[PDB]
Order: structure tokens, then sequence, then C-alpha cells
């Protein structure tokens, strides 16, 4: 099911215990993409031996990224996986599998995280997917 | 803003380092309101010394829950608080402040902690007011 596109594995969401990146839910999505981006933010907060961790894709830009993304939501979803998807970073339909993609440096040279698929269901298996890779 | 309605300092959410309630998000709402409810979800974690600790309000029911309800989003979002609004439990409109109130036993005798407002902006205050209690 989980298509793991870059290295996946060599995404740091810890350095240390302070969190190294957003988790940017689609605000034009469905509230499963997003339950989806509680458990995942629940699993950071976890490994958290600032400021909101969870934030919309209207208050965040790939341009002016600070620290990594975690895109949580298809092109459907997310504005910000749709920009990246209108680019090329990314292909992503209707009849995408469940995915954890890594686009390096698309966020102002930060690297995203791509947690999507094609339905609110594939989405939800590239989050628990990460939740298992994170331990 | 936040009116705290019930015993909210008392409301735990954490045994040891193992949570105990769902956090029940509106799957008829704004990614905003579970916005909130991932920053909460991460401030669990993060006191987490399972399962999805993040769940939908269609996944859950009041007289089927084994532990506390955290709903996020008012009557409008969370099928669970128009529930417990449409029972005299919570009476919460668009007039309505960011609110923490404490339903004691709403959930099966299971305490539940309604963190909703009239709009999105009032549901993020009171998780926000939530992740400062719990600290």
């Amino acid at each position: 099911m989980v298509e793991k596109i870059g290295d996946v594995e060599g995404f740091k969401v810890i350095d240390n215990g302070e969190p190294t990146a957003d988790i940017v839910v689609g605000s034009t999505a469905a509230a499963a993409d997003v339950v989806s981006a509680a458990n995942v933010a629940a699993k950071v907060g976890s490994m958290m031996f600032k400021a909101p961790l969870a934030v919309l894709d209207t208050e965040v830009s790939l341009d002016a990224a600070n620290k990594k993304l975690i895109l949580v939501g298809g092109p459907v979803a997310n504005a910000l996986t749709k920009e990246l998807a209108d680019a090329g970073k990314i292909e992503m339909t209707v009849e995408s599998p469940a995915t954890l993609a890594v686009v390096a440096g698309a966020a102002n040279g930060n690297d995203v995280l791509v947690v999507a698929g094609g339905d609110r269901a594939a989405t939800a298996e590239a989050a628990n997917a990460l939740i298992e890779m994170l331990l």
C-alpha cells in the first residue's frame, strides 16, 4: 500500500526533543486527513523530549517555511500538496496509493514530506505508516 | 475568552503515561477545529511517558465509549457535541465563546470535555487554553 518515495526513513521530525517540522493540514479537505494529522502530531509529541505543531495550508507557504513541512492531504486536500503537484515535484491522483513522498528542499530549502494518497483512507494509511516508521 | 464550565482542571488526559481519552474530531466541520485537535494530541503525546488517539465523531458514540472523550468542535462541527446539545448537557450557539466544558459521565459513565466555541477561532482558543492548562 504505502509507497515510500525518496528517503522517508531519513526524514527527521525530531532533533533532540524539539520538532523540526510543521504539520500542514489541508483547509479545503476532509476531517479524516487531519485526524491523520492529529495522530501524527501525537507521535511527534511523544518523541518530544514553541508554537502550534499543526497549522493549516493557508497559514504556511513553501517559499517562507523556516523548517520541514509534513503535508497531510493530496492535491485535492492540501493547497501546498497541489502547488507541489502543479510543479512536477509530486504526481498524485485519485488512482494514487497511500504515499509517503519526500521532496528535497521543496519548502524554501527545507525538505517536505507529503503524507497523502488517492482518498482519505490512503492518507490515513500513509500517516499510520509514518507513525510506525518513527518508532 | 475561555469559559471553564465544570471541573476542567480535574479532567485528566493522562494516567501515568497512557492516554485516558479519545480526541473526537467533527467529521462535518472545518479543518481548523481539527488543527486544534492535532495540537491537543501533540500535547497529550508530549505527556505520554495503543490505538489512534484522534478519531472522528462517526467512529465513536457516547453510549459505547470506554474512556473519556475530548470533543473538538461545537454542535455545528461535532456530531457528539450536537448530541450533547440536543440533550441540555451543553448549551452552545454562534454567540458562545471559547469553551472548555466538562460534562460528567456523558459518555457511558466516562466524562466528556467539550473543546469548542461559537466559531473556529473560539474552538482554537479553547484548545490552546487546554494545552496551557495541561502544563
